[PDB]
């Protein structure tokens, strides 16, 4: 009955999506996919963050448009979605009509407000190139140690850090030109001015205590102006009434959340889902599942300039951590930093998703993935946990039941153990407690076959006259995998179609209340198979 706008983090259009962006965009997806099982009226979207100083030079070293190349990340980007199964109803660019003319509003609020403040810099320009330069785009000698060739505010060999204004002999890394200070009037927004409801809201109780106690470390060091215009030549959306002026990238990527749900809307011919979502009466929930390094764009500057444009605020930030793997960050050398197109040669979908989905929690803490520990965890539960109560049980009822399950549940009290349990289990999923929900599904599955050996269906099946207790344990065994399955839709969408093709039905989260009874189930190749070290090694030395 609710009504609930999801979204991720916008991608960066000028990388592949990696195991890092999943870990997000499948926790985000496990949530959605659990709440339109509970009936909410869900709208997940999201959209390729495409302006920018970088995007504009890749493009121009590549000899094309960036409106070209920016077309075919975002096509990439959404095909690896797409094969992970990420639930999108709508995957939209920063570079759109309807993010333009949502920044230049917003923009023009906050102006009319008395939020955007105008002041003079002096920043790093390369005359040759014409252009300023932002800090990684200069390069030189470190003035501590006095190492070449070093890019940014820090060198890499003795670790100093520094403003690049400080490099000696600097070099433009556009053009090697030797860059110069130059004047520029830029734009600021207001953030401090924001600062008592920022506060009020960090100490709600809405937000993870982790990003709570972050966000206090912010306040003590004091809110800033933030400078939101960045000038010619850029890429991106040029500012109203400020000829050679663009709105920096981060100031309308979020708002390109707000631009996707629109040209979503107006694809659909719905005139009146935006604004029930987005003005201050709105009474739908909007939820944004972010990582750790970009909190401060979401939960400061984000909700102030919502609420300096007249629009509603995110109900709640919903923030991960880290993905390592092998205990340590990913590392191109060790073949550890690995695409997600790359992930797809040699594993599905859904082994990730289970294994992403048992290690994650309601809080920020970096997620391993182990690859030994994956191999292991993945065929234990899914393969021997799970999947086993079905292949199993299906042969013996395909064979010699015509595949028509028992009419009545051979242990109704056993039963009743596991449908008890979708409360529990339901309001783990609800609270992103999805290492919980795991535990609890797979606990249930120990129980499940505990029973079937109980039964030993593998005995009474060579026994004269015992053709009753055989289908009767291999039916209870297949409804235990109904209920399983049914809690581990939201995890697993691939292994889960092809579980209701065998059980001849779709798994709904209430529908366990009634078990399968006097019904024809269908047969199946084989509905997962193990998987083994020799495949991560391939993987591995595929990423290298
Ligand atoms: C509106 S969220 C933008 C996120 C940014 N593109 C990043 O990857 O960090
Ligand atoms: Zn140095």
């Amino acid at each position: 009955a609710k009504k609930i706008l999801v979204t991720c983090a916008s991608p960066y259009a000028n990388g592949s999506i990696h195991l890092g962006h999943m870990l997000e965009h499948i926790q985000a997806d496990v949530w959605v996919r659990y709440q339109r099982m509970r009936g909410h009226e869900v709208n997940f979207i999201c959209a390729d963050d495409a302006h920018g100083t970088p995007i504009m030079l890749k493009a121009q070293q590549l000899g094309i448009t960036p409106e070209q190349m920016i077309g075919e990340m975002s096509q990439e980007h959404q095909t690896d979605f797409a094969g992970f199964n990420i639930s999108y109803d709508n995957y939209h660019s920063t570079h759109s009509e309807e993010n333009r003319q949502l920044s230049e509003l917003i923009y023009s609020r906050l102006k009319e407000n008395g939020f955007i403040k105008n002041r003079t810099i002096s920043q790093l320009y390369d005359p040759e190139k014409g252009m300023f330069l932002p800090d990684r785009f200069v390069k030189g000698t470190c003035p501590k140690c006095k190492s070449p060739d070093q890019y940014g505010d820090n060198c890499e060999v003795c670790g100093a850090t520094y403003s690049p204004t400080e490099l000696i002999e600097p070099k433009s890394v556009v053009s090697g030109a030797t860059p110069v200070m130059r004047d520029s009037e830029h734009f600021f927004f207001d953030l401090p001015s924001f600062s008592e409801m920022l506060q009020a809201w960090t100490r709600s109780g809405a937000l993870q205590e982790q990003v709570a106690n972050k966000m206090q470390e912010w306040f003590e060091s004091g809110l800033q102006q933030w400078d939101i215009s960045r000038d010619a030549p850029y890429f991106g959306f040029e500012i109203p009434n400020a000829p050679g002026k663009y709105f920096y990238v981060w100031l309308d990527a979020p708002i390109g959340l707000m631009g996707s749900f629109k040209n979503l809307c107006d694809k659909r011919g719905d005139s009146v889902s935006f604004d029930e979502y987005w003005k201050k009466d709105s009474t739908a929930e909007l939820y944004h599942f972010i990582g750790k390094d970009i909190v401060y764009f979401l939960s400061l500057f984000w909700p102030a300039m919502l609420e300096g444009s007249n629009f509603r605020k995110p109900s709640n930030l919903f923030v991960h951590g880290y993905v390592t793997v092998n205990g340590a960050k990913m590392s191109k050398s060790r073949g550890t930093f690995i695409k997600a197109s790359t992930w797809l040669n040699h594993f599905d979908a859904d082994s990730l998703r289970y294994y992403y989905t048992a290690k994650l929690s309601s809080r920020i803490d970096d997620i391993d993935l182990n690859l030994e520990d994956f191999v292991q965890r993945v065929n234990a539960d899914i393969v021997n946990k799970v999947v086993n109560l079905a292949s199993r049980n299906a042969g013996f009822i395909n064979k010699r039941f015509d595949g028509v399950l028992a009419s009545e549940l051979a242990d109704p009290q056993l039963y009743k153990t596991f449908t008890d349990a979708a409360e529990v289990i339901g309001e783990a999923w609800e609270s992103r407690e999805f290492g919980k929900a795991v535990r609890e599904i797979m606990a249930l599955a120990d129980l499940a076959n505990r029973y079937v050996d109980e039964q030993a269906p593998w005995v009474v099946a060579k026994q004269e006259g015992r053709d009753a207790d055989l289908q009767a344990i291999c039916s209870m065994g297949i409804n235990l995998f109904r209920v399983l399955m049914t809690y581990l839709k939201p995890v697993l969408p691939k292994l889960t179609e092809r579980a209701e093709a065998f059980l001849n039905t779709e798994l709904t989260w209430d529908g366990i209340q009634q078990p399968l009874l006097g019904h024809k189930v269908n047969p199946f190749k084989a509905l997962y198979n193990r998987i083994d070290m020799r495949q991560v090694e391939a993987l591995v030395e595929a990423s290298k």
